[PDB]
């Protein structure tokens, strides 16, 4: 199910401030190296956020887990019935990211549908203003089990570059839980480190977003 090249299919139907937007993407997942090759399309015309504000929204199934913490892979054990990801991004000095998605199996592909809605942000902000530049630091996360929701949750920041040279950061809250509420893997406290590479398709002209993204745990010996 995931030891070779499985197909990525994500849909997101979200808005901002009431300014609805969608977008499509396709690509493919490596676990055994953590890899991740996608393109997305925003199939409404412009996207009215950057598209780096959204990369943590568009899998952590395809996470590369060593051989000894793979006990310890919720991502995969919940597999290929999938997983519920709720999370509420806060943006330094703007508004706030309200998402939901949902990660399974439809048939041979892994999909991610989401659904977003942002909250009061200024349109003369970063955000609705598109003054962040087209890039992605890297960046961990701190993974722990939450025994009495049944699930898992993190919490991490990301840090953005503004096109006037300064920092804008992001808080995720991030929340794990198993579709159907069934038997759940517990995992210990570990790390996700995250490494992300930006690029456009020369040949493309709509509003789009090429990704190349690296997922690895670590923290259990």
């Amino acid at each position: 199910l995931f030891t070779g090249v499985v197909p990525i299919l994500v849909e997101l139907d979200g808005d901002v401030n009431g300014h609805k937007f969608s977008v499509r993407g396709e690509g493919e997942g490596d676990a055994t190296n953590g890899k991740l090759t996608m393109k997305f399309i925003c199939t409404t015309g412009k996207l009215p956020v950057p598209w780096p504000t959204l990369v943590t929204t568009l899998v952590l199934c395809f996470a590369r887990y060593p051989d000894h913490m793979k006990q310890h892979d919720f991502f995969k054990s919940a597999m290929p019935e999938g997983y519920v990801q709720e999370r509420t991004i806060s943006f330094e000095d703007d508004g706030y990211y309200k998402t939901r998605a949902e990660v399974k199996f439809e048939g041979d592909t892994l999909v991610n549908r989401i659904e977003l809605k942002g909250i009061d942000f200024k349109e003369d902000g970063n955000i609705l203003g598109h003054k962040l530049e087209y890039n992605l630091n890297s960046h961990n996360a701190y993974i722990t089990a939450d025994k009495q929701k049944n699930g898992i949750r993190s919490n991490f920041k990301i840090r953005l570059n503004v096109e006037d040279g300064s920092v804008q950061l992001a808080d995720h809250y991030q929340q794990n839980t198993p579709i159907g509420d069934g038997p759940v893997l517990l995992p210990d406290n570990h790390y996700l480190s995250t490494q992300n590479a930006l690029s456009k398709d020369p040949n493309e002209k709509r509003d789009h977003m090429v990704l190349l993204e690296f997922v690895t745990a670590s923290g259990i010996t």
